[PDB]
């Protein structure tokens, strides 16, 4: 109403408010100590309560941006600590807020956050749930100044849940560690995605983004009328543009407003937005974004009717090209929740090319008449890969499957770094263990989601330390040919194998006293180095060498005087092995 702070305070709640303000400040003032942010939070909360009691108390009428910047400019060491940022305080609103946005460092030089021992965690937890959680929430926020605050808050509650449950467990570690690893991985993925999507809106442009959304929104809301989907795609695009700019307030309101729009028109959009829409303000958006696909009508026509077998098609298309293509995507995507969004884009892209080089032809109706015939090989390629790879995954285990990938990609790009190969092959290996368990009708969307993260993660490391044109090609290609481009890569014939190095293939008993997740990376590192030394090896020659190594390990660990054993059988191993691989 007349007071913004009061309003947000009222419908967010004290607890949520206090946490958000914390994250908000930790994101702009990434260098101040924890205890300092706590003071600000208390001061702002105290102020808020004043306004709650009387929307007319001093300053309660000022806008959040104004209020936020004023307290921000309140910090004394602003200039001595942040320098340039202090000059923002000289500017007025909105240049002031704009100025603060431009000075937020997305990759501060903060030390890697370390995970202490479960016992200390659980103890610190029990002795002060409050500071324990706010302190960590502070550490995460200052490191990811662009992570959508509410989402960060969503994660905090799951961490709390993990401590509550596990710190009472008979075996704390076995209960907590896995939940924690799962949590940071998921958090990492959530972050990689947010950055990825913004980057995209930048490179590829708005049209491609609008396309992506139509495909996605249509799979999810197959019953919605096309005009509703267009309406939603427009608002969604404005929403991400603003949320990418990094301004929390504008971002949050666009998201809420959009959630309220959806919920009000719920029936004419989806039947599965029931739970999500009764939920509280804070969670609505989160919920909705994650909602399961509604069910598609059974009384659905044939695409060929309006898109192939109907003359007056080049006329509808010329009438409004993007809109017609949109209707195509809409019609195609809502009938295929099983297709990957990018697959859908490929088809539409194909259709588009056809209509372009066929509507300017003699007899249109038959120039393009067999278009749906070109979609089949587009659809099949992805499917057969999910087919071939999920089987191999079930045969071997997650680990042996990972090793397979390891050999496979080293031979494609032997120039890539050994640790980078190990990283990629394992996450990749994960996508397999995480998606292959799904029923085929859900597999492809699964892989797309995971692979996009992995492929962009792959492309960044390379962007910085480029090592191959082939990779750089796939990495700067269209995000529709990205994965196909990588899938295409062939063995590197040009490659000149690295020289030999005894050390690289020398092992000590220490590997016996390492975690399964440790020995692995050690064995896997040697594997790449192996393939990098003998690239013309065979899955047969290789499997034989890997096998002798298998024994070698167990044999030397489960044998008296480990150290010597290794150095003894090791000389033998390296010797017999170098021989087979001539
Ligand atoms: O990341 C995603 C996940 C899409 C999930 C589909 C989606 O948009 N859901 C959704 C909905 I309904 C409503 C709201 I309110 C919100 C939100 O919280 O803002 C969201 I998140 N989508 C995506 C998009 I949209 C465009 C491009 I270009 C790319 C690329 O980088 O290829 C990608 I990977
Ligand atoms: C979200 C805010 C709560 C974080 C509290 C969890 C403590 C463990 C985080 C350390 C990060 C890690 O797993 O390496
Ligand atoms: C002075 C700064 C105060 C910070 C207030 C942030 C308000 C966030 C509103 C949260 C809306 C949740 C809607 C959603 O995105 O799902
Ligand atoms: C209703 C909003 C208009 C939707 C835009 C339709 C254009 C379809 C483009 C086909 C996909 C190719 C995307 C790309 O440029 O990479
Ligand atoms: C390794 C896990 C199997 C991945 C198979 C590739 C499927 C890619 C689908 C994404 C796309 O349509 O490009
Ligand atoms: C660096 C190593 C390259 C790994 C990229 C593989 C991308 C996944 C596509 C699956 C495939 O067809 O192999
Ligand atoms: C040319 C000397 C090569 C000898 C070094 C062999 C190292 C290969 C690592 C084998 C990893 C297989 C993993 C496993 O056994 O579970």
């Amino acid at each position: 109403h007349k007071s913004e702070v009061a309003h947000r305070f009222k419908d967010l709640g004290e607890e949520n408010f206090k946490a958000l303000v914390l994250i908000a400040f930790a994101q702009y003032l990434q260098q101040c100590p924890f205890e300092d942010h706590v003071k600000l939070v208390n001061e702002v909360t105290e102020f808020a309560k004043t306004c709650v009691a009387d929307e007319s108390a001093e300053n309660c009428d000022k806008s959040l941006h104004t209020l936020f910047g004023d307290k921000l400019c309140t910090v004394a060491t602003l200039r001595e600590t942040y320098g340039e940022m202090a000059d923002c305080c000289a500017k007025q609103e909105p240049e002031r807020n704009e100025c603060f946005l431009q000075h937020k460092d997305d990759n501060p030089n903060l030390p890697r956050l370390v995970r202490p021992e479960v016992d200390v965690m659980c103890t610190a937890f029990h002795d002060n749930e409050e500071t324990f959680l706010k302190k960590y929430l502070y550490e995460i926020a200052r490191r990811h100044p662009y992570f959508y605050a509410p989402e960060l808050l969503f994660f905090a509650k799951r961490y709390k849940a993990a401590f509550t449950e596990c710190c009472q467990a008979a075996d704390k570690a076995a209960c907590l560690l896995p939940k924690l690893d799962e949590l940071r991985d998921e958090g990492k993925a959530s972050s990689a995605k947010q950055r990825l999507k913004c980057a995209s809106l930048q490179k590829f442009g708005e049209r491609a983004f609008k396309a992506w959304a139509v495909a996605r929104l249509s799979q999810r809301f197959p019953k919605a009328e096309f005009a509703e989907v267009s309406k939603l795609v427009t608002d969604l695009t404005k929403v991400h543009t603003e949320c990418c700019h990094g301004d929390l307030l504008e971002c949050a309101d666009d998201r809420a407003d959009l959630a309220k729009y959806i919920c009000e028109n719920q029936d004419s959009i989806s039947s599965k937005l029931k739970e999500c829409c009764e939920k509280p303000l804070l969670e609505k958006s989160h919920c909705i974004a994650e909602v399961e696909n509604d069910e598609m009508p059974a009384d659905l026509p044939s695409l060929a009717a309006d898109f192939v077998e109907s003359k007056d098609v080049c006329k509808n298309y010329a009438e409004a090209k993007d809109v017609f293509l949109g209707m195509f995507l809409y019609e195609y995507a809502r009938r295929h929740p099983d297709y990957s969004v990018v697959l859908l884009l490929r088809l539409a892209k194909t259709y588009e090319t056809t209509l372009e080089k066929c509507c300017a032809a003699a007899d249109p109706h038959e120039c393009y008449a067999k278009v749906f015939d070109e979609f089949k090989p587009l659809v099949e390629e992805p499917q057969n890969l999910i087919k071939q790879n999920c089987e191999l995954f079930e045969q071997l285990g997650e680990y042996k499957f990972q090793n397979a990938l390891l050999v496979r990609y080293t031979k494609k790009v032997p120039q890539v770094s050994t640790p980078t190969l190990v990283e990629v092959s394992r996450n990749l290996g994960k996508v397999g263990s995480k998606c292959c368990k799904h029923p085929e009708a859900k597999r492809m969307p699964c892989a797309e989601d995971y692979l996009s993260v992995v492929l962009n993660q792959l492309c960044v490391l390379h962007e910085k330390t480029p090592v191959s044109d082939r990779v750089t090609k796939c990495c700067t290609e269209s995000l529709v040919n990205r994965r196909p481009c990588f899938s295409a890569l062939e063995v590197d014939e040009t490659y000149v194998p690295k020289e030999f190095n005894a050390e690289t293939f020398t092992f000590h008993a220490d590997i016996c006293t390492l975690s399964e997740k440790e020995r692995q990376i050690k064995k896997q590192t040697a594997l790449v180095e192996l393939v990098k030394h003998k690239p013309k090896a065979t899955k047969e020659q290789l499997k034989a060498v890997m096998d002798d190594f298998a024994a070698f390990v167990e044999k030397c660990c489960k044998a008296d005087d480990k150290e010597t054993c290794f150095a003894e059988e090791g000389k033998k191993l390296v010797a017999a092995s170098q021989a087979a691989l001539g």
